[PDB]
């Protein structure tokens, strides 16, 4: 029994983290095969950051300008190129600890594990969700850029996030491993803001199901509803629309617990309209939306 | 900025997880140098759950009754001994992935990371605290016994918890790596129940300081309190007594924020009285007690 926000074991990714220094800037890199991946903004000074021309900034650097440290050992940079907002540093040695991996781009609402790093050294791991406004509510300090996010399925590490910046509201923005930003953000010191966020409806439902599985049932009721009716409620409370795909995805949990998805939506409708009236759900006084349906299944089953 | 329940990176512990089989029972073991540590209840049969005599059960076993599997490799067991409630299986191969490690018995209120595992392979990593009633609020399914809790300080893994059992209220009980249980629990399936749980007051105060560090002051007030009047109030909300040690421990966070410990205590008293009135603190609508003062300093600016 029990339910906890849970991250994937980080071992396979720890073995890929290196330190990358350009001039006076140190941040983290990801070492896979013979390439180290890191944010392209490592090549900027503070004045550069204001309005950088990355291709011209890069033309002036030589391979020996990039100091790459794997633990206590220097790696030798033999090439450098850019793909979108990530810098690719070809090194002379393939990482002997390279796991089986893919680069994948995730959808808002999907979760992943973040391995926060500083000076190439892993410091902590935590679970994040890609918000509907394409930010993440991470925990990062100066030096964390280049930390990565990932999922694992059957050993295969799926890398989905590289950290690039913090927004004025304290939430975080980054790219996939092909250098494409999540959200309408740019790697420069210009005025940027997170848009208004919404609540990930399908994930709240999944967490309500996790709650029922764990014996927390007080919010169940006799009523049911329809998609169109519920989605009118979701819009009112700044919840994402619930689609038919979402009902299908929740399928398993629906039959395992005898609450149909639209049965649960009537519980959530009531929770949105009336509050929790002093009670909690899985120990929370808020409705939690950073557990996917798969997250709930994996934890409420044994997957390793 | 930001503030998250953060676990330690798990790789150093992943390289130590193995599967231990005895009879029909499979659970997890911790492989350090040439010793595999696991719960001694792995040797119980269905008859032995209520009143096992572990000495009598163990003297009947030989080394080859214990199967130990590391990844796909069988390890050869070449000795066995029982220390309190853990079995220590001597194996013929030292673990080449053994980190710098130590065994530390922790106090209530201390936090640590749990590497949940099933059949010797890690499933997920999360953060727990030792509750005042010596249970932890974990996430453990059948087959997770032998999963371990740990902190990592620099490059040294301090192992502090081994999972043994789930109590009827859904909370969890285990041992230190010397096999001594936390709390009054025993590895028997007789009715036992944890004491009434309480909130870890020094940890909530630390988390309130985290919120100030990250730029939030809405909950402070113009008052202060004596330490004894604070405790008289906080017991009425089932909060643990705050001691002068706790006040000392919070010194550094007080210096960083400029808020004296007993003034932060006055803010806590008002929050217990008022609730949050529709606001949140570091994203939570309840007061959070599983971050220690040490955790806050290590995560925050
Ligand atoms: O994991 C629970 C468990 C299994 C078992 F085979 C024997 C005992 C157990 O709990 C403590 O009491 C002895
Ligand atoms: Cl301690
Ligand atoms: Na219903």
């Amino acid at each position: 029994s029990g339910f906890r926000k849970m991250a994937f074991p980080s071992g396979k990714v720890e073995g890929c983290m290196v330190q990358v220094t350009c001039g006076t800037t140190t941040l983290n890199g990801l070492w896979l095969d013979d390439v180290v991946y890191c944010p392209r903004h490592v090549i900027c000074t503070s004045e550069d950051m204001l309005n950088p021309n990355y291709e011209d900034l890069l033309i002036r650097k030589s391979n020996h300008n990039f100091l790459v440290q794997a633990g206590n050992v220097q790696l030798r940079v033999i090439g450098h190129s850019m793909q979108n907002c990530v810098l690719k540093l070809k090194v002379d040695t393939a990482n002997p600890k390279t796991p089986k991996y893919k680069f994948v781009r995730i959808q808002p609402g999907q979760t992943f594990s973040v391995l926060a790093c500083y000076n190439g050294s892993p410091s902590g791991v935590y679970q994040c969700a890609m918000r509907p406004n394409f930010t993440i509510k991470g925990s990062f300090l100066n030096g964390s850029c280049g930390s990565v996010g990932f999922n694992i399925d059957y050993d295969c590490v799926s890398f989905c996030y590289m950290h690039h910046m913090e927004l004025p509201t304290g939430v975080h923005a980054g790219t996939d491993l092909e250098g494409n930003f999540y959200g309408p953000f740019v790697d420069r010191q210009t005025a940027q803001a997170a848009g208004t966020d919404t609540t990930i409806t399908v994930n709240v439902l999944a967490w309500l199901y996790a709650a029922v599985i764990n014996g927390d049932r007080w919010f169940l009721n006799r009523f049911t509803t329809t998609l169109n009716d519920f989605n009118l409620v979701a819009m009112k409370y700044n919840y994402e629309p619930l689609t038919q795909d979402h009902v299908d995805i929740l399928g398993p949990l629906s039959a395992q617990t005898g609450i149909a998805v639209l049965d649960m939506c009537a519980s959530l409708k009531e929770l949105l309209q009336n509050g929790m009236n002093g009670r909690t759900i899985l120990g929370s006084a808020l409705l939690e939306d950073e557990f996917t349906p798969f997250d709930v299944v994996r934890q409420c089953s044994g997957v390793t």
